[PDB]
């Protein structure tokens, strides 16, 4: 029958393709979900979607939106409210057995405009064979990096922050964790330098950024434009400390089996032969997973995101993907139905274990079978309970562009002056000027 188009980031194409096929198996030819890939960066995903929406592309049905786009897609009319479900089942499905942080990312003006499907929070990833204890705060991060440098060991502090969204996420985590915030509650005012407490928070966050930027043996990938990967940097042994979304767990196990991790030769274990499936996805059996994980644990460990205020955990910036139905769709009923099918318990288990994307279903974090395969469940749920959030605003696109342009390169940050420049550019963004 009809085709429901499902637009997702390209790096999550395969995963969602698999999920879509599963859901296609449960409709009996009544309709078919077809996944379509968007670019890699949140901004370009947004741009493609916005062009199809303003272009009245009536073939656009379901969209996997980054959490930061809700405000814009709701205010524009692009994302239909879940209350526009003809069957009226969308809102109840979205809130049922779903963590409250994701649900908050999916809302605007007291209405849900999307159903969360995946969430995200960044953890610390370290080489337990080179680091006897994972640092619990950022000055400890810097000290460990310097000490590793004073031993020929890899000294990078791999953070996925080039000159875009990831850098803004780093800054927002540091700022909120320092007690600050980019915008007021209502999003109408800039709160980076408007009180001494807020200014102090911004200055501290900028100071951490600069100190990581200029720490002995730091990244020479910060001082230019090339979209480098902190994940691959860690997997290539160039870094013994990384902060990154938890998909790097799956990747590390997968690429180590494909032979792509020098310090973790899972490819040389006979029992893991064939654990890669015909589409290239690491799909171990239970015993194969025990083998791979217990071998990984000698060179790969995870820990909470490093705090800024020692003695209390950080407020880590939440990310992820919410399923929205485009206002262009021709079959609202089937779009919302497909949304409900894409986020069910089975496909959530899959999107987490195979796809590396944290699920939004709370039951899974209380599920022992899931916890045994996702050993980072407790820290992820705890950081999502305590999560920092980026400002929900219809002008987040321009806001993030301006903030990123000011923050990069982080080697040129001067905390006070940079704080003032940041507040001024954010003011420009929320003034509807660029
Ligand atoms: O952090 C980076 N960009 C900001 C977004 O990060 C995540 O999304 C990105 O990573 C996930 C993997 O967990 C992919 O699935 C997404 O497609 C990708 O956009 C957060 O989920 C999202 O909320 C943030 O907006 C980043 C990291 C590394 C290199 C470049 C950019």
């Amino acid at each position: 029958g009809l085709v429901v188009s499902f637009y997702t980031p390209a790096t999550d194409g395969a995963t969602f393709t698999a999920i879509a096929q599963r859901c296609n198996q449960q409709f009996g030819g009544r309709f078919t979900i077809a996944q379509v890939s968007l670019p890699r960066s949140p901004n370009e995903q947004r741009l493609q979607l916005a062009r199809r929406l303003t272009g009245n592309d009536r073939t656009l049905d379901v969209m996997a939106l980054d959490v930061v786009w809700t405000a814009e897609f709701a205010e524009a009319g692009w994302a239909l409210p879940l209350s526009d479900d003809p069957a009226g089942l969308a809102e109840n499905d979205a809130v049922a057995d779903t963590l409250p942080g994701p649900l908050a990312t999916a809302g605007w003006n007291h209405k849900l405009y999307a159903a969360p499907v995946t969430t995200n929070t960044q953890l610390l990833w370290y080489r337990p064979d080179l680091v006897n204890s994972p640092p619990t705060d950022w000055n400890a991060m810097i000290a460990e990096a310097a000490r590793l440098h004073a031993a020929g060991e890899p000294s990078w502090i791999a953070v996925q922050a080039n000159q875009g969204e990831g850098l803004v996420v780093w800054f927002n985590t540091l700022l909120v964790s320092a007690g600050g915030s980019v915008l007021s509650e209502d999003g109408r005012h800039v709160t980076l330098t408007d009180t001494p407490a807020h200014r102090a928070a911004t200055v501290s966050a900028l100071q951490i950024l600069k100190s990581v930027a200029t720490t002995p043996g730091a990244d020479p990938s910060i001082t230019r434009t090339e979209e480098g990967s902190a994940r691959l940097a860690f997997e290539q042994g160039k870094a013994a400390l990384e902060v990154n979304w938890p998909f790097v767990f799956a990747s590390m196990l997968e690429n180590a089996v494909k032979g792509g991790v020098p310090f973790l030769p899972l490819n040389r274990i006979p029992q893991l032969a064939g654990s890669i499936n015909d589409i290239g996805t690491f799909t171990p059996s239970d015993e194969q997973f025990r083998i791979a994980y217990d071998a990984s644990q000698q060179v790969f460990g995870f820990a909470p995101y490093p705090a800024v205020a020692p003695g209390q955990p950080a407020k880590v910036t939440i990310g992820g993907l919410n399923l929205a139905v485009a206002k262009t769709t021709r079959h609202r009923a089937e779009a919302f139905e497909a949304v409900r099918c894409l986020r069910d318990q089975h496909n959530q288990r899959y999107v987490s274990l195979e796809g590396g994307l944290p699920a939004v279903r709370a039951s899974l974090y209380s599920d022992p079978q899931f916890q045994a395969k996702y050993p980072m469940h407790a820290i992820i749920r705890q950081q999502l309970t305590d999560a920092a959030v980026r400002p929900a605003t219809p002008v987040y696109q321009a806001l993030s562009i301006r903030l990123a342009a000011v923050l990069s390169p982080i080697t040129e940050i001067d905390p006070e002056s940079t704080a003032d420049e940041l507040a001024a550019q954010a003011q420009k963004a929320i003034d509807g000027m660029g």
